[PDB]
């Protein structure tokens, strides 16, 4: 089969969760500000941005960034590692995580699945309680 | 009261200034190439690490290793002891010392005071972070 999912004129656009999931299963770091992680220039291509959500001990979801055009949340260091933003979209906040059990759950969105992000086709590429991040 | 600050996990994460300059007072060796001492676990663990500065008679500052992702200059050597390697971030030389009277400084950072990620202004820099002076003397005192 093929690692991607390619559009009408071979460029590609998607991929299957098991692909997308385990290019990101390298963090350097994760804190309430976001994620450090080093992402394949070729699976940066294919994603519009990222869906960042809090859940629950209910199981409750808050997404913070919560519109189809606040998807553009990471970008590259000078040394070509991906920072995935939690503040950008957050009042140039931090998360406040206000229980060490509640959830950060981070889902990428690739461009074959792009005002609110319900109803976005995602992939969850990270999923830590609070007491599991910095 | 409570010997250090701690984050939103009960993890400590800073510490007063008081504290953190107390548990650097003893030093082994100081050194143009950098600073040798004993550091209590517990204290290494609330740090990100040091800044290390050259301040001329005139008060005039250089940072040496001046961006945010450059404080990682200490480590455990062989006998358990901390060193602070000035010529990690100096084009790996040691510190130039015009005048025996300029003085260096090195300001340690803890974790709570940390820049983690640049601004969104981009801005990579150290200056404006919290830091703590743990050290200072001049040319003349350093070996």
């Amino acid at each position: 089969g093929s690692r991607f999912h390619y559009d009408r004129n071979n460029i590609a656009v998607g991929a299957d969760e098991s692909v997308v999931k385990e290019a990101h299963r390298e963090v350097i770091n994760s804190s309430t500000e976001g994620l450090l992680l080093n992402i394949d220039k070729d699976i940066r291509k294919i994603l519009s941005g990222y869906i960042v959500e809090i859940e629950d001990t209910e199981g409750l979801k808050e997404v913070i960034n919560d519109r189809y055009d606040m998807l553009n949340i990471s970008s590259l260091r000078q040394d070509g590692k991906t920072f995935i933003d939690f503040k950008k979209y957050n009042d140039k906040l931090p998360l406040y995580i206000s229980n060490p059990n509640y959830k950060v759950n981070v889902y990428a969105v690739t461009k074959e699945n792009t005002t609110s992000t319900n109803g976005i086709k995602k992939i969850l590429i990270f999923s830590k309680k609070g007491y599991e991040i910095g």
